[PDB]
């Protein structure tokens, strides 16, 4: 039979809870498992997250002064990398997020500011989330463009790099694309094909995800750019991806769902989409087959 599945956005409130992990359960090896204000801290970000109702306003933060600067120092070495590195999508969006929700060096911006600028350009927006969520329940909100966003900052001790995502991720990574008509239309569609689909189905759709929104390159103009929002808000994956030590495959979602998604490691492989357009295209087909 068909799994439960949302039918409307404000029903992603039933569902955007079934936290599997909370967010304050910090992995053993975490930067911040022995740091007792970190911990805390973490605690009351996943308690706002819990506590949130489709409807409200995102409950808006003080960030430490701590805080922000773990996210100046990142900001400021991806920003010089963005233009070499980055998809022509992702550097179009960039600046208009600098000018409406505050994207400075000494400004963290807040989760309520972007998302109603998502709203207006393309009707996605942000839902705070306590932890990590299946993938059924995680992609179902992108059926009703809602992105699930984590609203803490990585801890100060490692800047540069973390396997766990944070809101420096969100930010950086994954906002600028959700601002792209294109790419938010292709978002959406991983979402709406996974609505009541079936365990076998959403596994496939959550690995094709995982290889286009956030660990995609793309081809423009002959050359290779990154898409992928865990690439965007890793300086040292970033830079990796796009060197001559990187093996690259076309995007493909029969051979692309067989891969191993990596977690705590560079990736093995990245795949190419040849436009988000076509990236769409190939998952329309490929979604007719698995479900
Ligand atoms: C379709 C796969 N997929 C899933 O099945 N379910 C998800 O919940 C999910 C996801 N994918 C992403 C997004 C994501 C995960 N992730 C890791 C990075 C490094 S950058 C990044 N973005 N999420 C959101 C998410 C939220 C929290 C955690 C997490 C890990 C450790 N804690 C304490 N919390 C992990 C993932
Ligand atoms: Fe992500």
């Amino acid at each position: 039979s068909v799994p439960w599945f949302p039918k409307k956005i404000s029903d992603l409130d039933h569902c955007a809870n079934r936290v599997l992990m909370y967010g304050s359960e910090l992995d053993a090896d975490h930067p911040g498992f022995k740091d007792n204000v970190y911990r805390k801290r973490r605690k009351y970000f996943a308690d706002l997250a819990m506590n949130y109702k489709h409807g409200d306003p995102i409950p808006k933060v003080e960030f430490t002064e701590e805080e922000i600067k773990t996210w100046g120092t990142v900001f400021q070495e991806l920003n010089k990398l963005y233009p070499t590195h980055a998809c022509r999508e992702y550097l179009k969006n960039l600046p208009l997020l600098s000018k409406y929700c505050g994207y400075r060096e000494d400004n963290i911006p807040q989760l309520e500011d972007v998302s109603n600028f998502l709203k207006e350009r393309t009707g996605f927006s942000i839902r705070p989330v306590a932890g990590y969520l299946s993938p059924r329940d995680f992609l179902s909100g992108l059926a009703f463009r809602v992105f699930h966003c984590t609203q803490y900052v990585r801890h100060s001790s490692d800047p540069f790099y973390t396997p766990e995502p944070d809101t420096c991720h969100e930010l950086l990574g994954h906002v600028p694309l959700l601002a792209e008509p294109s790419f938010a239309q292709f978002s959406q569609e991983i979402g709406l094909a996974s609505l009541g689909a079936s365990e076998e189905a959403v596994q496939k759709l959550a690995t094709c995800y995982f290889f286009t929104v956030e660990f995609g390159l793309c081809k423009q103009d002959g050359q290779l750019r990154v898409f992928g929002a865990g690439l965007l808000s890793s300086i040292s994956e970033l830079k990796h991806a796009l060197s001559g030590h990187a093996k690259v495959k076309p995007f493909d979602p029969k051979i692309t769902c067989k891969q191993e998604c990596l977690i705590t490691t560079f990736q093995d492989v990245y795949f190419v989409s040849e436009s988000f357009e076509d990236a769409k295209e190939k998952m329309r087909e490929f979604t007719k087959t698995i479900k």
